[PDB]
């Protein structure tokens, strides 16, 4: 399922066992990929799906673009295949924290290709 990344600049997570998440910057503009699962054979390949939490189809999951297990030395941008991926965070990808004052999050998984 989804994993919460929060929007504190100090924030990151591990998706599915394999990638690293964190921010690309203290505006928080997008987050950044690192492929964290050991080597593989052949290149492997997952969709970042995201959760929109207002606005239309919200049972509908959007996607970042793309990362693979090549994103292993440097912290990657999503690989965006279409020009309707949205390239940054927007308001409608954000919920309300669970506690009045803390961090809004994105909701963000890995669906293998």
């Amino acid at each position: 399922g989804y994993t919460r990344f929060y929007r504190s600049p100090t924030a990151s997570v591990t998706l599915s066992g394999l990638v690293n998440v964190k921010w690309d910057n203290e505006q928080m503009t997008m987050p950044l990929f690192k492929w964290i699962g050991g080597e593989q054979a052949e290149e492997l390949h997952f969709c970042v799906h995201i959760a929109h939490s207002i606005g239309p189809k919200l049972n509908l999951a959007r996607t970042l673009g793309t990362v693979n297990s090549n994103m292993d030395q440097h912290w990657a941008q999503a690989h965006r295949h279409s020009g309707a991926t949205r390239r940054t965070i927007q308001d409608f990808h954000l919920f309300a924290n669970d506690i009045p004052n803390f961090p809004d999050y994105i909701k963000i998984k890995l669906v293998p290709k």
